[PDB]
Formats: C-alpha cells, structure tokens, sequence
C-alpha cells in the first residue's frame, strides 16, 4: 500500500503525438511502469497490458517471511491488481502470453483465451522480468507446458511466483517433511533456509562456493552470517557441487560432490535469467540475454523500452552497463521508461545495487563494491574499516557494536562500496553510501563531512567518520 | 574517549616547515586540533596550550543527560584531559587565560599561577569558543571577573562548563527548589526542560520567539515536540520576552512583558557568541563577532587560525559564510586547521548545520535549511513532506510511522534542507541529506536515487523516494 498522484517530472503535454503503449508483465516493473504512465499522462496515451501469470503485482521479498511463519498470511504480498490497474485506465489481459512480436507492423500478438490476439503498439516496453535456472541435476527436470516452473519429481521446488511459495507452505503442512535442502547460498537461499528452520525443518544449505552472500558482503560478514546460520540449526555444505536428487515417487535425497544428505524436500535457489526472447534477436542483448538499455530505458528499436529483471542498468559504482536483478531497480527503471514512453524526457541516473539482509536478528547491509568484488574486476581498491558502538559508552540502554566497511579506489581515491553489520537497524545510514557513490564522493572528502552528534543516538566520532579518517595511501 | 593514529590527510614531511604553535583554548575544537597535530606531525612541530579552565575536552552535550539523571554522572562526559595531551607531546597550562595578543612580536600573554607569562609562536589557532547570550534583563548579571559565567543573583544560572552543570545539580538537590523556568526554547532548553522535569521539579519554558526549536524544524515537528513537553507537565510560555528576573537577595519570579512566573530557579539558555575578544580589532570579524576564516580556517592575519565556536564556517545548504556552533563543527575545523597549521594542504567542505534531538521518545533529525528558513533567507524554496510507515503494513512487530521533509529550491532545484521524525531511531537517515545538500543534488536527482528495499526494514515505495516524487514546485 502506497499510492500517490503525479510525480515531479509529469510534463505539460504539449504538441507531442498520443501513444498506444503495450506493456509486457506487470509485475514490479510492469505494474510501477503503468501506474506512473496514467497517474501522469492520463487519458492522453492508451495503455494495454499482458501478463501471462494469474496474477500479478506480487511481492516474491515477501514469500521467506510467510513460508517462516513472519507474517499472517499472504494478503499483504499483493500492492495492485488487475481491478486497481483498469480503475487506472489500463486495459489488462490476465493470463496472456505475448508469445510474438512484429517489430516492422508494430503488432504483439498474444494467447489470449486460447486463440491469437493481435494489438497495434506505438510504443512497446517490455517487464517480462526473468525466470530460475535449471542446474545440470540428475532427476532434476521441469514438468513440460508449464509457465509455473513445476518439477516432475514430488517436492523438489523451485521459488519465485506466488503458487510457489504457497505450493511449498502447502506441502511443509505434510507431516512428514521434516528435512528440507536449500541449494544456493545467495540472499534468497539464505533467507529459506532461515524460513524452514524456523518452522521447525532439518535445513542444509548448500552451494558450490565457499561461503554465502557471496558478491555482496567481504569475507568477515559472510562468516558472521554462515555462522549466525549454523548456530540456528542449519547445517552448511559449502565448496558441494549438487549431483543428483533422488527418491522413489518423491525427493528422499540429495546428492553432492562431497555427500549425501536425507531430505524430504529439495528447493533451488540458484539464479535467474532475463525473459527476452521476444526480442527476436531484434534488440541488442546484454552478455547474460538482458535487453540491453540506455539511461531512458530505452532498448535499441526506437519506440521499445525494457525494465527491470529482463533489461540491463547503469551500474555507477563499476561504471559500466550491469545486471541488477532488484525490485528496487525494477521500480525505477519502471518509472523512468514512462515518462520517456510517454514523451517526457527523463535520463535515470544508474544504481549502486544497494541491499539488506536480515538474518535470526543480524542485520547486514551493502552498497557497491566489496573489496573482493573490486579486486577480481580489477579495481586498486583498498578497504578502509571499524568497529565501535553506536552511541557513547555512558549511554546505559539501547546500544549495540557497529561493523563498517568503506571500500575505495586507492587512485582514483572514489568509494565504490560500504558494508554494515549490527543486531539493530542501521540500514537507513546505507543510503548516505548509496548516494555517495552515485555522486562520486572520495574516501577523503566523506572523512569531513557533515555527520552530526547528539549522544542519544551517537558518538561525536562515529564510526563512519572513524573508518574514513583511518584510511590509508 | 576517541583515540586513534594518523588520519588519512597526513603528508609525509617533504621540505616542509616545523612550526611552535599555540593553542587558545582546549574543549571540543582545541582538543580535536591538538590531537591531530601531535598525532599526525609530532616531533616536528612545538605545540603549547592555553586554558583559562580548570577543566578541559568535556562533552557539553552530555549535561542534561547528567542533570535529568540519564547517565552516571559525569564519568564519562571528557575526551581527554591535561596528561593525555601532553603525552602526545603538548606543553599545557590550565587555569591560565591568554589576556592580550601582540600580532607584531607574534607572542600571547596569559595569566600562569597569577604571574604574566609571555608565549611567541610561528602559528596561533584561536580556540576560545563562545560565550552564553545574555540579553538585557533586568537582575541578569555574570560576577566581573569570572571565567566560570557566574550569576550575581542565587539561583539564577548558565549551562556551559562542567561546574555549571555541578552548580545546577548542587542547588538542585536543595528541596526548597520546586519551579524552574528554562529561557530559550532551542534544542538545549527544550533538553534541559525535560531533565529539570525528570528531577521532578515544575518546569516553564519561556522563548520570545512563538515556537519552540525554532530555525531547525518546521511548525507542524515543533508544534509536535511542544505536545510532546506538555504531555509530561512542562509548561510553555512562548512569543515572551523574559524583561527581568526579581527575588528577595535569590530568584523568586520571573517577568516578560506578558506575563509574571514564580520560580525558584531560572536557567538561561538563549544560545551562544563566539568569544573572539582577543582578536583586539586586528582580526575581520563575521556580523556576529565570530573571527572571520577560509576553507583552511585562518583569519585575516596570515599565520593565525580560528576553529570551533569562535570562527566561522562555510553552510553549504546557504552556500555562504555562516556561524554554526555545533560540537560536530568543532571537530571538524579543529582538523582542517590542525594540518594547514603543520603544512598540509587541506580545504574543508563546509556543513550543513546537521543536527538531532531526542526528547520522551520522541526522535527528531534536520539538516541544513527549514521551508521557513530558508524564506527568511530569501530563498525561493518549497518543501515536500509525506507521512508512512517505515516497513509494509503486514509487518507484524517493530513497525512505526515516520514524518519527513525535504526543503528544496525551486529554482536551482537543488536540496536545501530535509528533517525526519519518529518515535523509533530513523536518525541516521538525515546523512544521506547532509550528503545530498553537500554535493548540491537536485530534487530529480533525489528522487530516482538508489533506495534498497527490504520488507523487513522499508517498503519499495519508502517514504524518502515518496516525498521526492511529490515535489510539487
Ligand atoms: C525469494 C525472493 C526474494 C526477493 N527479495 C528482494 C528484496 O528483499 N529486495 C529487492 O529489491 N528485491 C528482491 N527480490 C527481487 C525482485 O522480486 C525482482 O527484482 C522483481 O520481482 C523483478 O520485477 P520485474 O517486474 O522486473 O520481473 P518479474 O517479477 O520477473 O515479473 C515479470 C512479469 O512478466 C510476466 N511475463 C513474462 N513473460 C511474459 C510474456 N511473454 N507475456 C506476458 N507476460 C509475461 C510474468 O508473468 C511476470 O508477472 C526477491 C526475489 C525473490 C524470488
Ligand atoms: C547544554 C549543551 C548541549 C549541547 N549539545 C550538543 C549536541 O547535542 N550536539 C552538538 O554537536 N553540539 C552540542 N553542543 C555544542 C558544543 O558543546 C559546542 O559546539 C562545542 O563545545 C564547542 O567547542 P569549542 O572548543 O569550539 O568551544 P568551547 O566549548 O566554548 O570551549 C572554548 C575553550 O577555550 C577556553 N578559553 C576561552 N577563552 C580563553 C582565553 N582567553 N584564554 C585561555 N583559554 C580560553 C575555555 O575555557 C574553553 O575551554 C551543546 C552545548 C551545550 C552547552
């Protein structure tokens, strides 16, 4: 729930062509897209929308915390429907894969009600998002026809549409599940293994690399949180190739590099990759498939736009086109391709992959580079860090240890990444990072600035000023 | 206590100078510059320090939390003291006021042990803080001669230095002392307000101006703070000039040209002045007495700088001189005019006024300029506000409302001040403002900035990205 009227950029509409604009999925990017395009432009375009799920406007950041028990239900996983849309002014086709596109008699042609539907666009954008991998497993293979991700072995689950989630919370009602194997050890993997222990499963964890949130936290984080994992009940295989997933009739085990693990349920939380093949190899693609976009969003067929999970975005702590599979990105791209398909121009400013994670009450959060990351892309990058309480030692409730990692370039001196860690939220002192590294702010010029002092709520030399005036070169 | 090895400004000896500096002064600002002479260039240079108290680097921000027993006494409430410094290699004279500068023999002469004592340097860095504001009332004198801000009239007193504060506690403890009426309604009488009020004592605030925190909230937050008072018994006597305090050889009422209240205490708190009365006229003083600095901190007169409350500073939310006396700013400029002062090359990035409050729950944040502010400024701002929730609705515990406000211009379109306020700590989002100001980001810009997002500590549409959408002008 958050609604509003017209943003700042919504321009007077003065001597610019009406459009049809067809807007493929409608999910966080569709569903932002849409929303701002006729709160803004109104009756002044016409919108047409497609989305093959049954649903949409879901929240999957939502499906950990219903499956562990965090939420009631899952009424609140929903922030629009098909009704809000049309009370909007969009025309909504629910069930309908757009399942070809003329890019020459600007046409999408889409199933609906199992016959061919033809609809005329002036301006197309695409919010097709993305879909699971796959992993090379034996008895791992996906049920043919469906657009739901359904495995042919009984309870070998796959997570990211809402039927999913509640698939998986239906089956762990079955008493006897009891053991589950959460394969990926990403944000999403780790927040599921979190889910199914807390409601009372044997978890594994498990994943080919050597440690977990592997990419977005340095080693010392990713420690605390493997660490914080296994000392709730779930056990860790890491450095473990999956082999095969076995069972009679149903999952009973699985099988790695390095062991076999009894389990009574399997889930794959091993990646995404972007749904653009309706470009036809018509628009330029990305390394990993995404639509490949500039700073308006805007694919290269003139007219054609491309948001969220299934297009690229500017990355300004690497400084280069990137793959950032966000809501939080799927929102802004969202807005962004609207006010330029609308004939409003609008240049996004690039992201820094800003996230959170929390984890049994251990709250992380990252921005930017890590140290690893930086070095492996071939960044001089250094780190600068500290640890100290939040607020003055005589403060005799309410405080806690903060960890802050600010990795910057040693040339260039520009920080392209920061870290925290804390058993309170500390998140909200990411976005000054963020924001940082989007305006290019140097180690040196941070070390100054203005961070104000009140004891109640910190030290006059806080540790974000400590870490930047303690780095070195 | 905030030690630590050289900052990340030092530069390695090159042909430069070793310089005998003196120091004027050793709270919050002399202290942070002493520290980081010593620490960064040591041996190199001769640093000698001055201080007319008997008492040095105390924490003034911590004396309500003392007075309205909050914390332990003042146990932990100095950064520093007499050994420590010279430790680090400072020659240090307490109790030992510098009376008269002469700029042409480049020599000071303080008062040591009674006897005149004659001191010449290569660089002087000036100190000396400020001094409280005593407006012209009636029975409000200081003793001639103390150094301590000392009322002639019993029970009438200052807040500054760490006697003051023992003063207060001494007197407070007398059970004849039952009303106390707090003159200054700014985030320190607003402090102080609350701890007299926790000692149980009937409290009334009185301030000319009709609002309380004037000048770093808007109406609707101090109409907030000032409910916030009353709804634990404090009193509040706004739009009033306090025209005199009377009693009977001690404080027995106090009169504006409104009304008359009977109290058996009055503490003044109108705010601050530098105390640059050692610049004899031979130094460019700012319209309020402040010495008048660079980015480097140093006055008119080659060779001599200014820090903390005495001097100046660049305000980059006005983007113009301006005098801030901030325990954060002290700090700051202590830094920068330490390395100048050793030789090192450093330009300060100026502040943004940034600061927090937090009175009976109630949590506050601002930085930079208020809407009314900025009008009185003559600036042709407009600000954007909304009203949500920190986390989505189906959060089942930790969830909160949140107020924020972002001041902009409509113009240059750039920020010019942002506050934030909630029962729950949301105060480390001002820095991403403070930021923002800073690097002179413009409402746009604001608005599509990366904002991570995670159910479990904001929602997608936060409020921070809401209110930038909405900027109406
Ligand atoms: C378990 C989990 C937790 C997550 N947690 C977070 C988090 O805490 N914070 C965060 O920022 N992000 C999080 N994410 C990521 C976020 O959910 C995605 O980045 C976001 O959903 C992408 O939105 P989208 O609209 O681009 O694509 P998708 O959500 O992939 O939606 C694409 C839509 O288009 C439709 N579609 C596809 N092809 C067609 C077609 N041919 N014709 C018609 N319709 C079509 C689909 O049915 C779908 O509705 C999480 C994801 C998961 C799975
Ligand atoms: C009740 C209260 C609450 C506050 N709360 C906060 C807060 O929450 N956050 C924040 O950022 N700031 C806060 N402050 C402000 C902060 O305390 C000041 O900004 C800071 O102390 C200024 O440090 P300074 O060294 O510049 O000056 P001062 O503290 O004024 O010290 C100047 C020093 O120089 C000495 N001196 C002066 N003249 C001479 C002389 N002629 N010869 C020798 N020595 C001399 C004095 O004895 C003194 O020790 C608060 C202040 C008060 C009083």
């Amino acid at each position: 729930g958050q609604q509003m009227g017209r943003t700042l950029y919504d321009d007077d509409d003065k001597d610019r062509w009406g459009s049809k604009i067809v807007v493929v999925g409608a999910n966080h990017a569709g569903t932002a897209c849409i929303k701002t395009m006729l709160t803004n432009y109104g009756d002044a375009n016409e919108i047409v929308v497609f989305d093959q799920n049954s649903n949409i406007s879901f929240l999957g950041s939502g499906m950990a915390l219903w499956i562990g028990e965090q939420i009631a239900g899952p009424e609140g996983l929903f922030y629009s429907d098909k009704e809000e849309l049309e009370s909007l002014g969009a025309k909504v086709y629910m069930e309908s894969p757009v399942q070809s596109i003329d890019y020459d008699a600007k046409t999408v042609t889409a199933l609906v009600d199992g016959k061919n539907h033809v609809e005329t666009y002036d301006k197309l954008i695409f919010a097709t998002g993305s879909q699971p991998i796959l992993p090379p497993i034996k008895g791992a293979e996906i049920k043919e026809g469906s657009l739901e991700f359904e495995a042919t072995l009984e309870n070998l689950q796959f997570v990211k549409l809402y039927q999913n989630s509640a698939d998986v919370i239906a089956k762990l009602e079955n008493k006897d599940i009891k053991r589950v194997a959460v394969v990926g050890a990403g944000y999403i993997g780790v927040e599921l293994a979190e889910a199914f222990q807390r409601k009372g499963k044997e978890v594994v964890l498990i994943d080919v690399v050597d440690t977990c949130l592997a990419g977005y936290y340095d080693r010392d984080l990713t420690d605390l949180m493997a660490k914080n994992m296994e000392e709730h009940g779930i056990q860790l295989a890491f450095g473990e190739t999956v082999k095969e997933v076995a069972g009679n009739g149903k999952v009973e085990k699985i099988i790695t590099d390095k062991n076999e693990y009894d389990v009574d349920m399997v889930i794959l939380a091993v990646g995404f990759r972007p749904n653009t093949t309706l470009g036809n190899g018509k628009i330029d693609l990305f390394r990993n498939g995404a639509f490949l976009v500039n700073k308006r969003q805007e694919t290269s067929i003139p007219g054609v736009y491309a948001i969220g999970d299934c297009a690229t975005i500017y990355d300004n702590a690497t400084r280069d086109t990137n793959y950032i599979a966000l809501a939080s990105n799927a929102v802004r791209t969202g807005i962004v391709a609207a006010h330029n398909a609308c004939g409003t121009d609008l240049e996004g400013i690039g992201v820094q992959g800003s996230n959170g994670i929390s984890i049994y009450g251990l709250h992380m959060v990252s921005t930017g580079l890590t140290l690893e990351k930086a070095k492996r892309l071939g960044f001089d990058a250094a780190v600068t860090e500290y640890t100290d309480n939040q607020k003055p030692e005589f403060i005799e409730h309410g405080n806690f240890p903060v960890t802050i990692k600010i990795v910057y370039d040693k040339d260039s001196r520009r920080i392209l990444g920061a870290q925290m860690a804390a058993r309170e939220d500390v998140s909200m002192g990411i976005h000054m990072f963020s924001l940082a590294i989007q305006e290019g702010v140097t180690i040196e010029k941070l070390a100054l600035t203005d961070i104000f002092f009140l004891p109640h709520f910190n030290k006059p030399y806080n540790y974000i000023t400590m870490a930047a005036l303690g780095a070195k070169d």
